[PDB]
């Protein structure tokens, strides 16, 4: 049967109950021993109520806000016996302050991204770069130097951000051994920076194409997506972001960087999903994904970064988010951005409209002596549904993400705030894997300048093909 | 009962049976009286020999080439008894070439594209400036300098080039009755520029959201449209092009114009089918539309261009595709650029395939003192199938065109070298105008820069909101 990996003995908050918590309940209810009763969601939802109601689960029909976050979560995250667990799946909440009030109080806290309290974005107050996941990000790392140690907390532990951390960890090794290269793996991060270095790694995309569809086609003034379309639309209006490699040699016009932070990352000035870039994977081949910002985007490239005694950077890799998601979704932002508004309604695809697909997710390392690497899931809706209820493909990616780094926060409660590329990268799989259907590494040959120059005149650099400059389309 | 326009007593010569070919010869068939002997197809697929046989119509299953066009076609022309009609339905054949030979041995020509031969499309030591469609227009425009009047020869006579020239024509007369204009309605070239001028048209899309769709999704690595497959991908590999106007203030970077010809057009250094233009139609609102190359974008405009006495343009309008295609075609272009080369297989979608939809197709008028006029069909696909059998919506637009082009004709068969702008537009309205389903004139305040600026700094233009600076996606 199903592993049960460890007793929660305290409660289990769940906020919010969308395509990601509907997913990740039941690995919750099936993978931890604890009373029934100590778990409970909250979401201002109605539908997701009407859910609750039928799995018969506690729920609170709320929308947690800057103003009652703390009467309502710390009572129950607080109820006991002992250390409860606050799952963190929702939209329009600060993760930031939601996770130093579970901390201040002794709760585990994990969470898929660093989102702001509602207002945040739709204010005409805010630079382009403050509205950046670098800057988002940096809040999380300076509460971890205001408040170092203390209770786990688990930052951007989803599939993406999330898992593909893990995934770079097991291509670099993957990479490593098929050299030749024979010797333990790195244990620290300066050890996995350098790996990448002496590797030749030069930039990561997070290379994604879902082929998920439904049985109905997309409908006119809808957005459609596998998983949240707020979500979605929201970072996809975000600035295009990447963690940015010291071997690049050429950013646009539009290109901004950062005054202060770890950095590693630069941002342009127009939205991420509506910028293509030229990527790679097994099922797609060659296709445009789009640079939809993403916190490991940063975060890979910040954790493989090697600095010399000065503590200037000499070594990072270029990370960025390469995605292309449903054809349906592709149609949506085709609409969205053609006609310069939000369509009026929304729908994200459950299992039961899916008719088949699968969603293509892994990190392709590029420019080292292989040229291209891609590592990571090729989970199909027909497996999901053998293995996990009530998600499509996209969701038990994440879902089953946010299991494995409950699992390592409950093994390690006394890490202080963490991101996935602080975790025990074998652990993490170890449980994740079971819902990750086939999981493989495949080379290639192409690179961003294959078939160019074409017909027209266009800024490449043959030197070097895996360049920004190649890769952004232009 | 249907009109039978007038009897046809020499040979009908179809030159390709695809798509159009198919749609068009039920029409011929239907409203021309003529021994049914006398017509020839000529196309070098199976497929077609199959359709043919199965209409018992002859059938000669060749390719037109250069090398054999003179020896194959002027038998097929002359043979009598009286005027041939020699209707070119291909790709890769020579428009101006067949057309010169239609008209060098007495037979009338129509056509709904200036093609070149085979090899021309992607051959590697012409210049981009030589690809463009202003560039195969001039050819068509010198044949006639070198040989005024003669037999009439009707160049680009389908949907769009061809019917939208009559509707650009309807919709100045309703214009100028909407905003008071005082005058006889024109009856020659310069009173129609005349006309655009004082109404103060700044310039015309033609403005086309074709809603077609399958009871398949779209098939990974097949590039689905509703109109040819090879020539759409073939204008869309050209550079995207457009006719001018005396407002336009500015033109990008990789803008080129041409140093000789009618002065009328400009194209950029970069694909078609891969630059986007904001635009709109009645049932898509706001969208994008893509710059596709077409005769027509630099026909009407050289049509409405008023010199003063030195020859000087001293109005034209702008004047370009804004061209929305099915979603599986814009899917496919998605794949294909994003790909970096064409799929290995294709389909034009069958009415026998296609669950719903229209192709609305109409021309939009802007910068008058109602802003923009939008005038045009919304023909559907169940419509389409009650009037007219072996086509879809989009086929019967062009199918119809050269129906009334036939009749333009024979009613007008000593004209010379003549395009859509050049035929009376109200006789070919007549004949084509019941196979368009609904005909609509319709007003908008929409501007380009509707919603604009938004979150991130953008070059426009905020004195006047039609300036290809505002249209242009950048
Ligand atoms: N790291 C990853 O791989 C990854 C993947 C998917 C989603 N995500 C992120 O996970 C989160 C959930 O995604 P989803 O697909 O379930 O989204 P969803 O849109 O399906 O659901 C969001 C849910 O949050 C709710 N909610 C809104 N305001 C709330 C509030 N003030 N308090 C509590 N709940 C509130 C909605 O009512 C709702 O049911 C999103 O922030 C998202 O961007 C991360
Ligand atoms: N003006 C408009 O509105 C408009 C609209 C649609 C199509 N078109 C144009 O009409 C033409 C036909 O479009 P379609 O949808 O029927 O295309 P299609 O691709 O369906 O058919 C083209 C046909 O030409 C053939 N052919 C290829 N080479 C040939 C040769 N050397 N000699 C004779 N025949 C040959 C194919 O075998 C074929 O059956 C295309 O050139 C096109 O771009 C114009
Ligand atoms: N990383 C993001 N910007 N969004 C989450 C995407 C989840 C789909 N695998
Ligand atoms: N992941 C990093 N960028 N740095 C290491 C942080 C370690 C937190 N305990
Ligand atoms: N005008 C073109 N570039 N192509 C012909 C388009 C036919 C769809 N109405
Ligand atoms: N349509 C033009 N641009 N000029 C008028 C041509 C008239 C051909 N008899």
């Amino acid at each position: 049967d199903w592993p049960v990996y460890h007793r929660i003995d305290g409660p289990i908050v769940m906020i919010g109950f969308g395509s990601i918590g509907r997913g990740t309940l039941p690995l919750i209810e099936r993978h931890f021993a604890f009373d029934r009763s100590k778990l409970v969601v909250i979401d201002p939802s109605d539908e997701a109520r009407k859910l609750a109601e039928a799995r018969g689960v506690r729920f609170i029909q709320q929308a947690v806000t800057r103003d009652n976050y703390r009467e309502l979560l710390v009572p129950l995250l607080t109820a006991g016996p002992g250390q409860g667990f606050c799952v963190n799946l929702s939209v329009d909440t600060s993760s930031l302050d939601i996770m130093e009030l579970a901390r201040e109080n002794g709760a585990l806290y994990i969470d898929t991204v660093v989102e702001p309290w509602l207002g945040f974005y739709f204010d005409p107050d805010l630079k382009p770069e403050a509205r950046s996941n670098y800057a988002l990000r940096e809040t999380v790392l300076a509460a971890r130097r205001n408040k170092p140690g203390g209770t786990t907390a688990v930052s951007c532990c989803g599939a993406n951000p999330g898992m593909v951390s893990w995934f770079v960890k097991q291509a670099l090794v993957n990479l490593a051994a098929d050299l030749g290269v024979t010797g333990e793996e790195p244990t620290t991060r300066e050890e996995w920076a350098r790996l990448a270095m002496d590797l030749g790694v030069k930039g990561i995309h997070i290379a994604e194409r879902d082929t998920q569809r439904a049985s109905f086609p997309k409908p006119f003034d809808v957005f459609v997506n596998t998983w949240s379309v707020e979500g979605f639309v929201s970072e996809g209006l975000q600035p295009a972001e990447l963690g940015w490699g010291t071997f690049e040699r050429w950013m646009p016009d539009n290109a901004r960087g950062h005054d202060s932070g770890c950095g590693a990352g630069i941002y342009l000035l127009q939205p991420g999903a509506n910028t293509r870039v030229r990527s790679w994977t097994p099922t797609a081949m060659a296709q445009y994904g789009f640079l939809v910002t993403s916190n490991e985007s940063i975060s890979i490239a910040d954790f493989l970064t090697v600095r010399d005694a000065a503590g200037q950077a000499v070594y990072r890799p270029t990370c960025h988010y390469a995605y292309h998601p449903c054809n349906d979704a592709v149609l949506s932002l085709h609409e969205m951005f053609g006609s310069g508004k939000r369509q009026s309604d929304w729908r994200i695809l459950d299992e039961t409209e899916i008719v088949d697909g699968i969603d293509e997710l892994g990190v392709l390392l590029y420019g080292h002596g292989k040229n291209a690497y891609w590592y990571g899931s090729q989970l199909s809706i027909e497996e999901t549904r053998r293995i996990a209820p009530d998600q499509n493909a996209t969701g038990l990616q994440v879902s089953s993400a946010v299991l494995a780094g409950m699992v390592w926060a409950l093994e390690n409660p006394n890490a202080g705030i963490v991101e996935a590329d602080d975790l025990d990268f074998r652990r993490c799989l170890e449980v994740q894997t079971p819902y990750l259907g086939p999981v493989v590494g495949v080379y290639t040959d192409w690179t961003p300048l294959a078939g160019r120059p074409g017909l027209f005149p266009e800024d490449i650099d043959t030197s070097d093909p895996w360049q920004f400059r190649n890769v952004l389309v232009r």
